[PDB]
Formats: structure tokens, C-alpha cells, sequence
């Protein structure tokens, strides 16, 4: 398996002319968010890898964990690791893990997706949030996202995040399940 952690940046219209970027106090009062969201690479919807399982508001920020699910996405990624010298390039040499270093390292940012602030003074009328995207620019609150094999794995490199909390979150990656959910639409161009 391949899970994603880390703190998110909250961002409304990413991408677009509109963009804004939210301070996450502005989004807490509709956090936790427990239904799985799509995860997308820089906000493109034809690229989807995976599924959220949760988004949950603790001291330092908003912490997002999500599944890699998308065996294309997942088979691509893992053959450009151990024959790409672009891939490569930019990560320390002769890693163990080179999927999980060359992911940490080009696609460093987690971004989640919402409506705009104004939408958020009244009671917003339909989902807050949209979907996670990993990128590879725009990080600002967000911390290093972290690529792993299991899921406390992953949350326990974040010392900024307290055993309590750890406990929570990993608490619900475990309550919903995988291998439900519909496969993600990435397709891979080779
Ligand atoms: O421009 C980028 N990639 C790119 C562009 C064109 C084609 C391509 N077009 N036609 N044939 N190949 C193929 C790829 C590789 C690709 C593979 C898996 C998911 C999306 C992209 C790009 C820029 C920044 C970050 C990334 C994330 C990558 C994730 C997997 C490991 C390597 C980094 N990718």
C-alpha cells in the first residue's frame, strides 16, 4: 500500500486568476472531514491517485491522511523510481525507498481544495472542501508531505503531531476502508 501525511495549505480557486489561500481558522469549524475526497496531482481532475481518509484540525494546522490507490499511477511512479535519472536527480543517491524519496521530494505539497471565505461567513450550502492535491509548488502553512508503506508509520514522523492526535487520526484511517472505494481515473501516459 501507499499512504500520504502531512499539514495541508487550504486554498480556494487553486490555480485560477481567483485564487486565495485561507487561513485554516477560517475552515476549522467545518473540519473533521471523514469522507474520502479524491487526491489529484496540482489540482488537474483527469490525474486522481487516491482517496482521503480524513482531515482533522489539531494544534499546529490541519492534518490531511490519504491512500495512493491507483495501481497505474502507483506501477508508473514505481518504474520511473528505479530507471529515471530525471526522477532521481534530486533526490540523495542510493536511497532504500526510492518511490517513497522521489515522491516526498517532487510532490513535497498537500493542498486542499475549498470555497471561498465569503461562503463561509453564512452557512455555506453545500461541501466545504473538494479535493486534496499533491504539488509540486505552493506550499506555505503546509509542512513536507510523507509517503509510506502503513499509516502509523507515516503519522509518527510528524513530531509536531501529539501521540493523543495521532491516535485520533489513525483512529478513523482505520474505521474506513479501501478497497471499497471506486478506482481513481489516473491514466498512465506510457
Ligand atoms: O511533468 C511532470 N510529469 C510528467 C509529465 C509528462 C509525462 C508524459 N507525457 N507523455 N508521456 N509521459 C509524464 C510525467 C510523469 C508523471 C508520472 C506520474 C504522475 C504524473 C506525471 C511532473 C512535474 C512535477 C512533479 C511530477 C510528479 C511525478 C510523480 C511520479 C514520480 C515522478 C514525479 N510530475
Amino acid at each position: 500500500g501507499l499512504y500520504v501525511g502531512g499539514f495541508v495549505d487550504v486554498v480556494s480557486c487553486p490555480k485560477l486568476e481567483q485564487e486565495l489561500y485561507l487561513d485554516p481558522d477560517q475552515v476549522t469549524d467545518y473540519l473533521p472531514v471523514t469522507e474520502p475526497l479524491p487526491i489529484t496531482i496540482e489540482h488537474l481532475p483527469e490525474t486522481e491517485v487516491g482517496w482521503t481518509l480524513g482531515l482533522f484540525q489539531v494544534s499546529h494546522g490541519i492534518f490531511c491522511t490519504g491512500a495512493i490507490t491507483s495501481p497505474a499511477f502507483l506501477e508508473l511512479a514505481s518504474r520511473l523510481a528505479d530507471t529515471s535519472h530525471v526522477a532521481r536527480a534530486p533526490v540523495k543517491n542510493l536511497p532504500k525507498e526510492p518511490l517513497l524519496e522521489i515522491l516526498h521530494t517532487w510532490l513535497p505539497g498537500l493542498s486542499l481544495s475549498s470555497i471561498h471565505p465569503r461562503e463561509l461567513s453564512q452557512t455555506p450550502s453545500g461541501p466545504v472542501f473538494q479535493h486534496v492535491s499533491l504539488c509540486a509548488l505552493g506550499r506555505r502553512r503546509g509542512t513536507v508531505a510523507v509517503y509510506g508503506h502503513d499509516a502509523e508509520w507515516v503519522v509518527s514522523r510528524f513530531s509536531s503531531v501529539s501521540k493523543s492526535e495521532r491516535a485520533h487520526i489513525l483512529q478513523h484511517v482505520s474505521s474506513c476502508r479501501l478497497e471499497d472505494l471506486s478506482t481513481p481515473n489516473f491514466v498512465s501516459p506510457l
